[PDB]
């Protein structure tokens, strides 16, 4: 089951022709199963979100030592100890932030790895732009010089955009938060990153555009 990924109906269907083989059985234990199933899956997940996150921290210049990813790391350092495992070995230590609200559909995820390892665009936006009252005269004087030709204009919107949705995480952030307090804070991109989905696709594109960015000045 690596393609019954993040698929309820799919998989639920696909246990039941498996159980239909032989007409003794006709317990409902798929309906525990596949429950079972998708948390493992989720583990996996929220493993995926571990790292990123720890991507995450070591790129921004954060501090305070994340010590609850420490555990969903023990998770994913024992691949080949829990091999010969069943499904219903260890305890699960992660919805309290780390599962739910947090890694929704893997596009927070991604969210994150947005601001992921492409680090130098992030030292250059808080080295030219003190504060979110300076974006929008950055703009402006950034609109003059990018060239009105439909693509290069865009360029000076996914910037505006990619920089005011990532305010909470880019201009003031103290590097003392612990992991509940990052957690709290990260649920502050999580309600704008659902007004405007293609944020991560804008800091991408504004971040390979960092031999223009500094020129603009």
């Amino acid at each position: 089951f690596k393609d019954f990924v993040n698929k309820y109906t799919d998989l639920d269907s696909e246990l039941k022709i498996m159980c239909t083989v032989d007409h003794q059985d006709q317990r409902d234990w798929i309906k525990d199963r596949v429950e079972q199933i998708k948390e493992y899956h989720h583990l996996h997940q929220a493993v995926h979100a571990a790292k990123v996150i720890l991507q995450v921290k070591e790129s921004l210049g954060l501090n305070g030592d994340f010590s609850v990813l420490n555990t969903l790391l023990n998770f994913t350092d024992n691949f080949d100890d829990f091999r010969r495992e069943t499904l219903d070995q260890i305890n699960q230590e992660l919805i309290q932030a780390k599962k739910l609200l947090q890694d929704i559909s893997e596009a927070r995820c991604k969210g994150l790895q947005a601001l992921s390892l492409r680090k130098e665009f992030i030292c250059w936006v808080r080295e030219a732009l003190g504060g979110i009252n300076e974006l929008k005269v950055f703009v402006d004087l950034a609109s003059i010089s990018a060239g009105e030709n439909d693509i290069d204009v865009d360029r000076v919107a996914c910037f505006h955009d990619a920089v005011q949705g990532y305010a909470s995480l880019l201009f003031k952030l103290d590097p003392s938060v612990d992991f509940s307090a990052f957690m709290k804070h990260l649920k502050k991109l999580w309600k704008a990153l659902d007004k405007d989905q293609y944020l991560p696709r804008k800091l991408c594109d504004s971040a390979r555009n960092l031999e223009w960015l500094k020129t603009v000045n």
